[PDB]
């Protein structure tokens, strides 16, 4: 059970009518850990139920919003032992054991889509890999013009479990990114309709505060109705099915020969080196742009 | 939810079957604030237990469920919700939606969970009871069980929004345009239930069904449910549920809804219900002759 007085991965503060959910592992690029979806969904529910909250603002401390997945469950399918056993390469694995695990990460992230009140994600720096599985669920994404946004583990070791790229970008632009693992800038993300605006990084915080203040100025009842109305169209696109099959695919990506070889490199040399070997050949390692 | 101090239902695993059994028979297993919370917590517990293959939901007493029967400083507080049911001031349908949608969210655990869910209906499953039951993957009903949504007559619209998905347009409308109930035998004929044993055989036929499902590997079962649910959810279930939950709030706040409550306060709820149904000839356990 989440303890609001001892949160592990993020902070919560209500200022006037804005509930601020702020990731708090800056030293690790706010990388996603087992408590991340639990804390996110609990805090989103708390904001939903607080009559003084009109809007939820999600952001991260440090150099970027979120770098993706980090490299009481005993006797459950989610136990560390069960999951580790299910990642051995030389024995048959169980994709449904994997599904039960990864679908619950996505379930927690999807709180930003299915909650009653408006959600805003502010992206500075980078929002890559699993970070996008969080961000794309938000109602409004506002990104620094120079932010790096995409899903590089398409190259090896993941398929976006949230399954939202086609819903947020359309077929052609989603395929452009998922067939390459390439990232786009925040500026491109606004041009492509992934973000609602892309202020220069110096103006990001001010434009974000401006956006959330305008939303918070609206009555809660009006906001909830607008969201229900818009979500009828969104969910009718088959979002639930995209997320299910993508979560299955993500488990497959982590268990193919390619996926195991990436993990073997990370085990031997660290995740940083594994990521370097993945991206340096493509010219976009680090904060580098992919020139889409 | 404290698994050692449950208020509305019990939880027991026998072999590979997780039994979630309602435990307020003196109140017809009527739904209260804790019911959706306990249901969804126990369903999750079952999903995560590798020794569980199937979830069996049932009720103690004379029937499955008769329908609807901490949050301080939240929108769900008793004070906030009571204020929102006053007749002579404008009410807020989104304050109501935040409350009723969360009952439905809990009940929808039976649809969205990973493992198969079976509901066993004896006696009755009416009104809010059907908002729970129709989410289950398999419904098995005594041939003489009474099933339907009588508060379509006044004071509700089925918040789960599942009748058209489970019966198709014509049969759903037949029940929702009248508040009539069907027997368990008719539920099987109409595909709402997978079978309708005589009441003396229901428990044995239910154990038989759950045993056949429990004999399958968990991974196979989860995949079958995922594959089938793609088609189910593509019917627009999310939308049906959302709009119906808004409509249920409306039903509770129309002049008709408020008049029903005024009758319940003067004569008691049991008598307000008798006066609703007796003119339609189907009060209590009486059949509707659909």
């Amino acid at each position: 059970p989440v303890d609001f007085d001892n949160l592990k991965t993020m902070t919560y503060e209500v200022t006037d009518r804005v509930a601020r959910i702020t990731f708090n592992r800056p030293e690790k690029g706010n990388a996603i850990v087992a408590d991340t979806p639990l804390e996110l969904s609990a805090l989103v529910e708390r904001a939903d139920l607080d009559p003084d909250v009109h809007v939820i603002l999600v952001s991260g401390r440090g150099e970027g919003f979120c770098a993706g997945f980090d490299l009481p469950y005993e006797g459950t399918v989610l136990s560390g032992k069960t999951q580790a056993l299910n990642h051995l390469p030389d024995e048959p694995w169980d994709p449904m054991v994997d599904y039960q695990m990864m679908s619950r990460f996505v379930r927690g992230f999807a709180s930003l889509m299915h909650c009653d009140k408006p959600t805003v994600v502010k992206i500075h720096g980078y929002c890559v890999a699993g970070g996008t599985d969080i961000a794309l669920h938000a109602d409004q994404v506002i990104a620094a013009a120079d932010a790096k946004i995409g899903y590089p583990p398409m190259r090896v070791w993941g398929v976006p479990a949230a399954g939202l790229w086609a819903h947020r970008l359309g077929d052609q632009r989603a395929k452009r990114l998922l067939f390459t693992g390439d990232c786009i800038t925040g500026a491109q993300a606004a041009e492509w309709g992934l973000a609602v605006e892309a202020p220069d990084p110096a103006d990001l915080d001010a434009r974000t505060e401006r956006l959330v203040e305008r939303i918070a100025a609206m009555p809660v009842n009006q906001l909830i109705m607008a969201k229900l109305a818009c979500n009828t169209a969104l969910l009718n696109q088959g979002v639930a099915t995209s997320q299910m099959v993508s979560t299955v695919f993500d488990g497959i990506a982590r268990h193919t020969p390619e996926g195991h070889a990436f993990v073997a490199t990370a085990r031997e040399h660290g995740f940083r080196e594994a990521v370097r070997r993945r991206d340096e050949p493509m010219g976009d390692h680090g904060r580098r742009a992919s020139d889409v």
